[PDB]
């Protein structure tokens, strides 16, 4: 067992302590977060101006002006590590009843899944893994067909190993979007 | 308002980053200090690790000649070791080499956190800290240049923040150092190691 052996090990510990870290974070910030959620949804169309105030390549540049059509209709926006895994991210994206989605779809949730094996095997790496979620656009208003920022629900990240820019907009809603939105419609005043 | 309540709410966040902090770092420090005893068996992992780090972060702040004192860094450790978790120490150690003298062989240099600064243009200065001093063997100091405008790594070292400027390219090398670098210096490592 070499030096270069007890490293990759150590790093091992590492992770596990990561994800310690992590547990801990998600008891201490679900409350706040629940108690901030109650209080944001009394603000106006706070969610589209925080993506607007927020740094436009990490978000806005997705987007097209048809889409900020449907997302002026964002009411709610959540991220939860539900799982016994902290490292899976659940984000939640609720629109008021709008022209583009049928009401079924007013509510949509995607579940990033940490995968070991997608992580185990540039090399900027890529560890998350998705399902498809379906959205029941209205007759005839499917953005899904420059592209739409809701193509970004169907992405699973299965096909490669790259580090996409579905997979980083999704660590930036969680790790950024989400503490931060405050800040950011706050900065726009 | 509601407004207002965000207000409230946003400082009960405010604790909590702090409070996770302090946890990450009774975490962390018994665990860093085990991989510091075996990366101090591996030679040149240091600067082999900051060559390998984004460039944009650091090795475009290190000249050539910069890049051949670091092949000297036999260690670099961070600690978080005050009351508030957001003050940095960050210690470099050196091997015997033609540039620095015996008593420069051990470089630390401290950030503290000033919440009187982060109160007052995007990821606002929120660090100061002291000049550490250097003592360079003679016809060797890399700070001492005027023609040749582009200023020596070491430069960094004199950094203060004591007095603002719009960005503070320093203070970001400092976090980068702290949060970057130093967290994930074996898998920078690792992917020169095993860039075969």
């Amino acid at each position: 067992t070499t030096s270069l052996d007890e490293v990759a090990d150590i790093e091992l510990e590492f992770e596990k302590a990561d994800v310690e870290l992590l547990k801990h974070q998600v008891e201490l910030f679900n409350p706040l977060y629940e108690k901030r959620a109650n209080v944001l949804r009394k603000i106006p169309k706070f969610w589209p101006i925080a993506i607007e105030a927020a740094p436009s390549d990490e978000l806005s540049v997705y987007i097209s002006p048809e889409d900020a059509n449907v997302l002026e209709h964002l009411i709610d926006l959540r991220v939860y590590r539900p799982n016994e895994d902290p490292r899976d991210i659940k984000i939640v994206f609720e629109f008021e009843a709008n022209e583009y989605l049928e009401s079924n779809s007013l509510y949509l949730e995607k579940l990033f899944r940490y995968s070991s094996q997608k992580a185990e095997a540039n090399k900027e790496p890529s560890q998350l893994i998705s399902e498809k979620v379906n959205i029941e656009w209205k007759k005839n208003k499917d953005l899904t067909r420059a592209p739409s920022f809701f193509t970004w629900f169907s992405w699973t990240g299965k096909e490669n190993d790259i580090f996409e820019d579905e997979e980083e907009l999704a660590i930036f809603i969680a790790e950024d979007l989400y503490p931060n939105a405050v800040k950011y419609f706050t900065d726009a005043l």
